[PDB]
């Protein structure tokens, strides 16, 4: 009969109003700034270059408008590289179906491509979820039967599990691509983080950007992905389950706020 | 018996591996036969464009020119009307637009079409998303969890309607499963869709490719209903990630069915090979 879904509905809305004033509060002063130094680049480019004039350059920046709708592509690697995008669910989207059969193949090869994803992603995190356990299998040991109990332990272990997982997927790939991609300390964790959390603006892809790479590179990086996707799972599902807990600490600390109100306004 | 079904799973992840590389082989091909083609005609195209400027103009910045462009696509990677005219642009990070970009993240639709450029943008985006898309699981669990009964109680009426005589409880399930996909491509997919066709111009394809890459949490960016600038009367936006959110619930269960079906042929077609490994012309 309880809904319970307004509530959760409005901290959602709520959650992202505060999201919105944050971005526009940080992203928009940048927005400006560029927007002006873009109208000083257009009158430069006329001004050092009578050759050109305000008809031509409308012609012309128009032209690599319509090369946004492109920008070789879609070789022997990168469709299987696209593919892989799609059935993982990121879409970085820096590559995608211009052909209304390439886009109605997108359409069926999703449709049945994320569901069977998901059984391998399945599988890598329960075989994964496995190993971690042989890892944890001796910790609970050596340092357990000693001085803290096994209470407390659980908090322990849980932060091996970020920690040394933040590790092998987060900071080593991150420290890898920012040799090889050319990106910086901030750009490549930036980049994991959205990309295993299947977020994939584009804005930063691993396989674009391209003068510098090689077909060794690029495998790993898919299988980075695979393993990857399987960790933030799981870390994403924690964050959730403490979120579970602190939603019924404070439930339960605004019960106690007016229970003792109660008490308080009773005295006459 | 512990470590036996070990060796029994991992047997099940590698083939299943194995499957997943023909599928992504298979879709390369498929892709690469369709779009390369039309890519080699815009590469050559665009070369000629050049050289309708290039000797066009040889007072131009010829070997500079290439670099012009660098600094345009450069800027194409964020929202530029950079024209003679309407030199006045319009703000992507507005109040509005903002809103819609924090409803991509905790989504993970993440269409890019607009992102954070700022070091404090980025750090506040992945602790925006760690935090945010776990809390809107919440959300769309218990949008599932309402949608689904309000199918329960609606499917209750329908399935005792046609209750005749000599009803099967076994095969009366797949009539209901029909009319769920029937009118959820209607009120999530169909109608929607329709609705972008006109509002945003888009076509009958670009309409439901739209639907589908967003509804599967994809979002390539390519065409977004937000995106441009025509007119968005703003009562239209706000519908938008409502539907999203609605619609993110349907294809929650639509490709969770697929799943199943997947793994009910996965049986069918391990059974139906040693049947042929076993008689195979006896
Ligand atoms: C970051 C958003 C946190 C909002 C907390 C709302 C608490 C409501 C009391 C149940
Ligand atoms: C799978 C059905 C796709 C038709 C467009
Ligand atoms: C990157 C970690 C692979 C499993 C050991
Ligand atoms: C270059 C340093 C990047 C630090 C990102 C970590 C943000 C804190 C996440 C909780
Ligand atoms: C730091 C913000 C964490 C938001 C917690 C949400 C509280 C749940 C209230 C029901
Ligand atoms: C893309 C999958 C093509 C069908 C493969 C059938 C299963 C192979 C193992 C018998
Ligand atoms: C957009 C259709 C939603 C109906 C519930
Ligand atoms: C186009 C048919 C897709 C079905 C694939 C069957 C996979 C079987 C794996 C055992
Ligand atoms: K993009
Ligand atoms: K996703
Ligand atoms: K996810
Ligand atoms: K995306
Ligand atoms: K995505
Ligand atoms: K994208």
């Amino acid at each position: 009969k309880w809904k319970t879904v307004s509530t959760i509905f409005l901290v959602v809305v709520l959650y992202l109003i505060i999201g919105a004033t944050v971005f526009k509060a940080l992203e928009q002063p940048q927005e400006i700034s560029q927007r002006t130094t873009i109208v000083i680049q257009r009158e430069k480019f006329l001004r050092a270059h009578p050759c050109v004039s305000d008809q031509e350059l409308d012609e012309l920046i128009q032209q690599i408008v319509a090369a946004i709708n492109a920008g070789s592509h879609w070789d022997l690697g990168s469709s299987f590289f696209f593919a892989g995008t799609v059935i993982t669910t990121i879409g970085f989207g820096n590559i995608s179906p211009r052909t209304e059969g390439g886009k109605i193949f997108c359409i069926i090869y999703a449709l049945l491509g994320i569901p069977l994803f998901g059984f391998l992603l399945a599988g890598v995190g329960d075989q994964l979820g496995t190993i971690f356990g042989k890892g944890i299998a001796k910790v609970e040991d050596t340092f357990i039967k000693w001085n803290v109990s096994q209470t407390k332990i659980r908090i322990i272990s849980t932060i091996i599990f970020i920690l040394f997982g933040c590790v092998l997927f987060v900071a080593l790939p991150a420290v890898i691509f920012k040799h090889i991609e050319g990106w910086s300390a901030l750009d490549a964790i930036y980049f994991v983080v959205i990309t295993l959390t299947t977020i994939g603006f584009g804005d930063y892809v691993a396989g674009g950007s391209d003068i510098e790479y090689l077909d060794f590179y690029k495998p790993v990086v898919w299988f980075w992905i695979l393993v990857g996707l399987a960790y933030f799972a799981a870390v994403l599902s924690m964050i959730g389950d403490w979120l579970r807990v602190i939603a019924k600490k404070t439930k339960e600390a605004v019960g106690e706020f007016r229970a003792h109100a109660a008490e308080w306004t009773a005295n006459v």
